[PDB]
């Protein structure tokens, strides 16, 4: 239905984020670092005191944070949202996209965004504009998290309640 790029559009921002952990996955075996650093194993604070796997889980993040501002974005009206079912087939990439980023680092919460079917539709017109509520919510808390460390090499003096210390 749609036409030019505008059809792949959405297939070439998915792609970049799927190729994107390739990049880091080549780049953290030449620098012979413990890939499984980024989520190592569940108990309470997760070690990966390195600030490369920190500071590369950005990086994943970052690009990330561009396909759900995109989403928002893309809404337009009809370019993107051709026909009525392209209005979740945005949405329905965002949840499939959940694993690549779990196996980088990222905290899961598959089951809000889930659950938010539940209740509201699932990503309509405006279903978008009011889940996304929701997602935003992941924004703040998966970069607030790793911001901190971020800043934190940098001094000492870097201090917020949102970001605990270890």
């Amino acid at each position: 239905g749609l036409k030019g790029e505008t059809k792949i559009i959405l297939e070439r921002s998915a792609k970049d984020i799927t190729d994107e952990i390739n990049k880091i996955k080549k780049d953290a075996a030449d620098n012979n670092v413990n890939f499984a650093a980024f989520t190592d194993s569940e108990t309470g604070s997760k070690v990966s005191e390195n600030s490369f796997i920190l500071e590369a889980k950005v990086r994943a993040t970052t690009v990330a944070e561009k396909f759900v501002t995109a989403i928002e974005g893309e809404a337009t009206k009809l370019k993107k949202t051709g026909s009525s079912g392209e209005f979740s087939a945005m949405y329905n990439m965002m949840l499939e996209v959940s694993g690549p980023l779990e196996e980088l680092g990222v905290l899961r919460m598959t089951k809000t965004v889930t659950d938010a079917a539940e209740q509201h539709p699932t990503t309509t017109a405006e279903g978008i504009l009011e889940i996304a509520k929701i997602m935003k919510t992941k924004l703040q808390r998966v970069h607030t998290k790793n911001y901190c460390a971020l800043e934190k090499k940098k001094n000492p003096n870097f201090t917020d309640e949102k970001c605990k210390n270890n």
